[PDB]
């Protein structure tokens, strides 16, 4: 099935950076959440969550459909925890409701990676809803107890290579793991609302332990009290993933450009931009507007 990219009737670059900036503000004003964590994280998870449901071999799931609203996907147990970001876009929706369910998930997520100081993420408009009986069966979306060899197969259906899965794994500087929601606990670094390249430095910096969790789960501690899930610490663990994890540890800009790539390609997976499409949208962020 083809899903064509149908930009929202007359709506152009304003409408949308007007959205942004809807959510931004929400973003700094929110502040509260997740001990002080902010919205910025769930965020960046749930844009990825709603569009790595995607098969390269169907196209079933990603992000067109905005079929996340639907109780089968929301209740997926591997989405746990995404409700919050779905309960703070819920008021942008309703200002805006002519925006697509999986426009305003994928477009949370850019505004969170660049409001907390990360990259510039091109963001096309266009995808459209689809009805409930094509959202995704639970189960698409990846386990953390894994080896090297599970994540690169996994990220084959979508689409990812070996230097997009690494970069887009750099987005867990952010936030944290929840016991009650994964079975693992614990951030993966400081710096945990910004944007940086720290989960490279502390993967190979930090002095790993192997321990098991509350929840009887193994994952990699730290003394500073940061963790790694078995499919981060593989990062290292692969020769071939090594090598760009210590790429990002060591060029800052050239993680923001790979991300940044990477990120909207997973945003875009399985949609058809027709050749007269309007351009991938940059926006501003609310520092650079002054607002
Ligand atoms: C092998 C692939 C991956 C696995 C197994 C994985 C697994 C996890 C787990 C278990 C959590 C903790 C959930 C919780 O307890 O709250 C988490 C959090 C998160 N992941 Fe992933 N992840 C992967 C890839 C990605 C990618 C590709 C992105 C986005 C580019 C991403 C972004 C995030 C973010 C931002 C959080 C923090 C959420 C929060 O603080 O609420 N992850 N991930």
């Amino acid at each position: 099935l083809v899903h064509v990219a149908s930009v929202e009737k007359g709506r152009s670059y304003e409408d949308f950076q007007k959205v942004y900036n809807a959510i931004a503000l929400k973003l700094r004003e929110d502040d509260e959440y997740d001990n002080y964590i902010g919205y910025g994280p769930v965020l960046v998870r749930l844009a990825w969550h709603t569009s790595g449901t995607w098969d390269k071999h169907d196209n079933t799931g990603g992000s067109y459909g905005g079929t996340y609203r639907f109780k089968k996907e929301f209740n997926d147990p591997s989405n746990a925890g995404l409700q919050n970001g779905f309960k703070f876009l819920e008021p942008i929706h309703k200002e805006f409701p002519w925006i697509s369910s999986g426009d305003l998930f994928s477009l949370g997520g850019v505004t969170a990676v660049q409001e907390m100081q990360g990259p510039k993420i091109p963001w096309r408009c266009g995808r459209v809803d689809t009805p409930e009986d094509t959202t995704p069966d639970n189960g698409r979306l990846p386990d953390a107890d894994k080896d090297a060899d599970y994540v690169r197969t996994f990220f084959q259906r979508l689409n990812m290579n070996d230097r997009e899965v690494v970069a887009l794994m750099g987005a867990h500087a952010l936030g944290k793991t929840h016991l009650k929601r994964s079975g693992y606990e614990g951030p993966w670094g400081a710096a945990n609302n910004v944007f940086t390249n720290e989960f490279y430095l502390n993967l190979l910096n930090e002095d790993w332990k192997l321990e098991k969790n509350d929840a009887n789960n193994e994952q990699w501690d730290s003394k500073s009290g940061y963790m790694m899930l078995p499919t981060d610490y593989s990062l290292i663990q692969d020769p071939k993933y090594l090598s760009i994890v210590k790429e990002y540890a060591n060029d800052q800009d050239k993680f923001f450009k790979d991300f940044s790539k990477a990120f909207e390609k997973l945003l875009e997976n399985g949609i058809t931009f027709p050749k007269d499409a309007p351009s991938p949208f940059i926006f501003k962020t609310l520092e650079e507007q002054g607002l």
